[PDB]
C-alpha cells in the first residue's frame, strides 16, 4: 500500500574532536563527509539512514544510479527493494545500505516497533564499546587510550598496518598502560603482507592481544591465522554470507567485525548475525564510520545480539563534534542502549543537514 | 505484552483418500491478541509434541512474546531438542508479531517475492492405465512437478521410477524421494540404475554419511531432507557441496525462525526448496505459504498445500489451491482464525 | 523360560550435596539434585534397576521432568518385551521415540541388570570382563573463588583423590587465576583436567589455553560444537579432551579419525545406556584413547554402573571414574560402591550388585503396566 | 570358575565337490581344521573349531604357545584371557579365536545362555545365506549356481580373482543363469592389480553384480572403488577394529565380510559388527572355512545381527562330507537358524575327532 514518493540526499562535515584520525598505509582525515538518505512515502512517514565511509563521492553517484529505480515502489518490501537495486548496480554497497536502512525506519515507523525487535528481538539491555584509537607515536597513542579508559571504555582497538617495527612499539605501549583485565585488539586493517604480519604476531604473542585483519585478502589473512595462537578476527574480507560460510567452514576466524554498510545495510548484516550466532561467533557490531544515525542502527543490531556473541560495538557520535540527530544512543560507564521509540529511535536535525544535495522522486 | 497463558488443542485431520493426530497451540496475551500455531507428525509422536509443549509452557507465561529471540533462547535452555514442540511456540509467536504490527507473516519474514507458489503431486504406484489418468487431470489443472515414493526393494524401486519417469510430459519433473529407506549399497544400485532418467533422487539414506556417499557417485539432481534439520548441518551441506537442494519442513526444524535463516543460507547458495512441513491442516498450510511467498520463485522447488488433503477445516483465511497453485492473504499475522467449533476445548492450559 | 517384562515403575529421590552447592559453567548451579529411579518388573519376580540424574535442581522445573516424560512414552512399547533381549529392547525404544538418550539409558541398565541377575553374573563379567580390582578416582571442583578450589582440593587430596577436574567454563580471566591455583596446590604426580564443559567460545578459549600452556594440565570441553573444540585443539600441544560433543560412536569414530582428542570423557546415561557405553569403550581401547568412566551426576545406583564398567575396563585406558555417591547426603541402595583412599571397586553380586532403600525412594510417581 | 585343562583335536574336512579354487591358481581339496576344547574345575567344557583357507599347523603350534598360560586361569573373563594371550604372543589371531570362541562358549554354559544373546540379543529368527562358487570354466560356475539356486540359496560369491578375461566370462555367465532378484557378488579375493581390476569392472558395469576386494591392499583397492559405480565390498583389508574405522571414516565400502577367526574371535568380531550396525554398514558373516563348529558361531552371530545388516552368512558344514558336532544348524530353503540351548549349543562327535594331538594341563 506505502509508496516511496522521493528519496534525498544531503551532505554533512563530521569533524573529530581529535582533529585526525589515521589508520594504514598512511591514510588520514581530518573532516568526515558523511551522507544522510531520506525516503519520503506517500502516507506521510518518513525513514532515515546515514552512510559516511573512509568514497563520499561514490555513494552519492551510486545513490544517482539507484534512486530513481526506487520510486513508486514499496518501502516495506524490504526483500524487494534490494533485489531492485542489486540489478540496477553491480557492487557500491555503500549506496545501497543507506537505502536498505532508511527502509527498515519505515518499517519500525510503520509497525510501531523499535528496530531491535524487528531485527529479532532485545537480547540485552545495553552494550559493550570499544574506542578507536588513531595511528600515531607509540606513547601519544598510549595517552589517549589511559583518557578513555578513565571515560569508562574497556575494549580498545589500535589502528596498527604501519610499519611493523612501528605497530610492535604502538601495541606494546599501549597494552602497558591499561589494566590486565581491559581489551585490546591490533587491527591492521589490511595494511601488512604477510612476512610483516609474521613479524608483528611474532614480537607480540605473549601480550594479551587480539589480530584482526592483518592482510589484504582472506587467503593471506588465514597464513597469519594459522601461525598464531592469539585470538583471531577478520574485517574487511567478510563482505557477505558467501565469504562468512567459507570462514567458518575453514576455521579462519575466531570473530569478526560486522560493518553494517560495508556489507550493503541492515539486511545483509542481519543474516550475517544470525549466522555468526549459529557457529558461536562473537562480532563486533560497527560501520566504517558516521554520526548519531549511523550509531543508532548499530546500536539496535547490537542490541538484538546476545552479550555472549557480541565482542563489541562503538559509538562514533562521541567521536565528533557535530549533531545530526535527536534520540540517538548515548554512551555510559563504556556501554550504549537505546530508547524503545519506533525504527531507529531518531530525528534528524535538518538545520545541519542544510539543503539536499539532490533530490530523486 | 505479556504471555498470560497457553492452550493446547487436539485435533483429528482425516484424509480424503488413515487419521492424523494434530496438535494446534494457542497464545493468550495481557493485551487481548492472541498467536496460533499448528504441528501435526506422520503417525506415538503427537504424544511427545504435548509433552514437550507441556515441559515448555511454564518457562513462557510472563515473557513477551514479541521478542522471538528471547523466546526461543528461554525455550532452548528448557528443554534439549524437541523441534516439533518448539516450532509451534515459535510460528504462533510469529503470529501475534503480525496482529501486533499489523502485517502480514510475508513480510515479517523479508518481504513478499513471489504472488503465488507451486505445488507437487505425489503419484500412487498403480496400475500404468490408471497412473496416466490420474496424471492427465494433475496436468490439467496446473501440476508440472511430481514425485514418486521408494525407499523399499532395490529392483522394485528402479522399475517404478522407470515405469512413472514413461508416463511423464518430458517438460514435467520428477523426484524420487526413498525417505531414508536405503542402505549404501541398494541406493547405489538403484542410482547406477537410473542414471540416464531425468530424475531426481531425495534423501537415500538416514545419516549424512551415508547420503554423501550416494551423491559423490551419481551426477544427478539430489536432495537432502531429513538429515538437514537446522542452520548447522546446512552450512555443513553447502561447504561439502552434499547436495544441489533441499526439503525444508518447518517443524522438524524447530520454528520459522530457524526455517528463515536457512531459507536465507539456501539462496545465497543457490539452493532451492522444498517448503513444507511432515504434514498439517490450514494453519500448518498457512505457515508454508507465508514462507514459501517470502523466497523468490527461483529458489522455491515447490511448497504443499496440506489442507488440500484433508476432510476437516480448522481455521478460515487459510491458503487455498487454485489451477497447482497457492498464495495468502495480505491480513496480518497467519491471517488465519481458528474455527474453535472443529478443535473443541483444550486439552491442556498453561497459566 | 522367556521371561518378559510386567511393569515399569518409575521413582523420584532428591539428593543433596555434602557441600551445601555444585557449580559449573554459564553460571548453572544446583543444591539439590532430581534423580530418577527405574525399576523394571518381570513376570518372574526379578526386577532390574537403573538411576538417571541430569545436571538439575528438584526445586525448578527440570531435565529430570523430560528423563519421567521420556519413561512415560516408552514403557507402552516395553511391556511384554524380553528384558535379555537388550539389542531388541533398544531397538524398540529408538522406534519409538526420537533422542532422549537420559530417558533410554536407565531401561537399557535395567535390562543388563536383569540379565545378571537371570545369569547370576555380576555386570564386569557381562561386559568384558575384570580387567581392574578397582579403579582410579577423580574429584569435580565446583566452580568458584580460586581460593575456595584450591582448599577444597588441599582436603579431597588428603583424603586420598589423586585426580580432579575444574569446573571452569566461566569468565576467562577467573578460569585462568582458577587453573594456576589449583595447579598449584597439587603435587605433580596428581593430574589435573580444566573442564570448560562448552563454557568458552573459542577467543575466550584461546586465551585461556595460552595463559596455561606451560602448566601441566588438560583441556577439556572448551567450547559448545565439535568444530569450535578442534579449532583449540590445533592451536594447543597440551592433552584435550573430549564429552559432551562425544554423544556415540558415529561422533567417536569421526573425532579419532580427525585426531580431534587425546581422551573422552565417557556419560554413561548421556551416550544412552550401557551398551553404546560399552561399544565406545571398547573402540577407544582399539585406538589408544583413554576414558574417564562417569555420568551426569547421581547416587549410589549411578556410581554401580559407573563401578563396572570402569572395572571390565583396563587402568592403561582408564583415565580415572568418579563415586558421584560421597558428593551426597542421601543413600538410595545397598551394596554400592564404597571409595576408600581414592579408589572404588564392587562386589561380585549379580547384575548392578544393589538393592534400592525403599524407605528413600518413596512411593513410585509412575506405574506402567 | 577356572580352566583344567586345554584339549587340541585335528579333523580333515573334504569337500562334497572334491575341490575348491580361488585366486592365484589357489586350491584345496581337504580342509584341516582344528577343533579346541576347554576344560574347567566344574566339569563344563568349552569348544570352538578354527580352520582357515600349514596355516593349520600355524594354528596349533600357535595354541602351543598360548595354553599353558590359561591353565588356572577364569574362562568367564574373557577380557582377561585375550589379555594373557596378547601379552604370550604377537599377532596370530587364527590361534588365538578358537581359545575366545570356546571361552563364549562356557560363558553360555555357565549362564543358561545361547550365544546370540550374549552377543547382543536375538535380531533375526533364522538368516539368509550365500554359497561360494569355486573358480573353474564359466559355464561349469554357471552349471554350479543353477543347481545351488534350485536347492533355495539366493545369493552367491563367484571365486574370481584370476585372468582378467576369464573373471569377465565368469560374472557374465553365472549372472546370466540366475533369477533377477538373486544377488550375486565377484569376490576377487585380492587377486588383480589395479589395471586388472579396472579392465573387468569397466565390462560389468551393467550387470546387477557387488564387486569384492579387487587388490592386495586398502590403498589399491580404494582406487577401483572410486571408479566405479557398482556396490563395493572390502573384506581381507578389513582385518580389526582400526581398519574398519578407517574405511568408514574414508567412505571406502558399502558393504564387508567379517571372518570370524581372521578377525580374532567372537569377542573382536562383535566389536566389529557392532561398530558396522552403528554406521550403516551391512555384513557377510562367515569365517575362513570349517565344519559344525564353526557354522554355529557364524549362526550365533548372525541372529543378533538385524537383517538389514546383515548381506548374508553361509553354512560351511553343507560343503565338505564329515560331521563333526551334534546341535549344529542346518540349512533349509536357502536359511539358517541356531536353537535356543547354552552356549554355541553344540556337542562334539569325539569319535570323528579322534584321540586329541596336543593336551595342556
Ligand atoms: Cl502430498
Ligand atoms: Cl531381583
Ligand atoms: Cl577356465
Ligand atoms: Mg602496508
Ligand atoms: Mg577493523
Ligand atoms: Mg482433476
Ligand atoms: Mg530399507
Ligand atoms: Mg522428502
Ligand atoms: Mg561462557
Ligand atoms: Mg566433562
Ligand atoms: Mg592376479
Ligand atoms: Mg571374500
Ligand atoms: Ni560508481
Ligand atoms: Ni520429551
Amino acid at each position: 500500500h506505502m509508496k516511496i514518493t522521493a528519496i534525498n540526499v544531503f551532505q554533512v562535515d563530521l569533524p573529530l574532536r581529535e582533529g585526525r584520525y589515521s589508520w594504514s598505509n598512511g591514510n588520514f582525515v581530518e573532516v568526515f563527509d558523511s551522507t544522510v538518505v531520506e525516503i519520503e512515502t506517500d502516507e506521510g512517514l518518513k525513514g532515515y539512514a546515514e552512510c559516511c565511509p573512509l568514497y563520499a563521492l561514490g555513494v552519492r553517484s551510486g545513490l544517482q544510479e539507484l534512486a530513481p529505480h526506487l520510486i513508486g515502489k514499496d518501502p516495506l518490501n524490504i526483500g524487494e527493494i534490494n533485489r531492485v537495486m542489486d540489478a540496477a548496480l553491480r557492487g557500491h554497497p555503500y549506496a545501497k545500505a543507506p537505502i536498505d536502512i532508511a527502509c527498515w525506519d519505515l518499517l519500525g515507523k510503520a509497525t510501531g516497533q523499535p528496530l531491535y525487535t524487528l531485527l529479532g528481538g532485545a537480547a540485552q539491555d545495553d552494550v559493550a564499546l570499544y574506542r578507536a584509537i588513531s595511528q600515531e607515536a607509540p606513547e601519544i597513542m598510549a595517552k589517549k587510550i589511559e583518557g578513555y579508559a578513565a571515560e569508562g571504555y574497556t575494549k580498545f582497538q589500535l589502528k596498527v598496518g604501519g610499519d611493523a617495527n612501528d605497530d610492535i612499539n604502538r601495541i606494546h605501549a599501549t597494552r602497558s598502560v591499561l589494566k590486565k583485565s581491559d581489551l585490546l585488539v591490533a587491527d591492521a586493517n589490511t595494511g601488512w603482507t604477510r612476512h610483516e604480519a609474521a613479524r608483528v604476531v611474532g614480537a607480540v604473542s605473549s601480550l594479551d592481544v587480539y589480530i584482526e585483519q592483518p592482510c589484504l585478502t582472506y587467503e593471506e589473512s588465514v597464513s597469519i591465522r594459522r601461525r598464531t595462537a592469539l585470538p583471531f578476527v577478520l574485517d574487511e574480507v567478510i563482505d557477505g554470507p558467501n565469504t562468512l560460510v567459507r570462514g567458518i567452514a575453514e576455521d579462519a576466524m575466531d570473530c569478526i567485525n560486522l560493518k553494517i554498510s560495508k556489507v550493503g545495510g541492515l539486511t545483509k548484516a542481519k543474516l550475517m548475525r544470525d549466522l555468526c550466532i549459529a557457529h558461536g561467533i562473537p562480532m563486533t557490531i560497527e560501520d566504517t564510520w558516521g554520526g548519531d544515525i549511523v550509531t543508532a542502527a548499530i546500536a539496535h543490531l547490537a542490541r538484538s545480539t546476545p552479550s555472549e556473541f557480541t565482542f563489541s560495538a562503538t559509538d562514533f557520535n562521541s567521536y565528533g563534534t557535530v549533531d545530526i540527530a535527536e534520540g540517538a544512543p548515548k554512551r555510559v560507564n563504556g556501554r550504549m542502549t537505546t530508547s524503545d521509540l519506533p525504527g531507529l529511535g531518531i530525528t534528524p536535525i535538518f538545520d545541519v543537514l542544510g539543503e539536499p544535495v539532490a533530490r530523486y522522486s
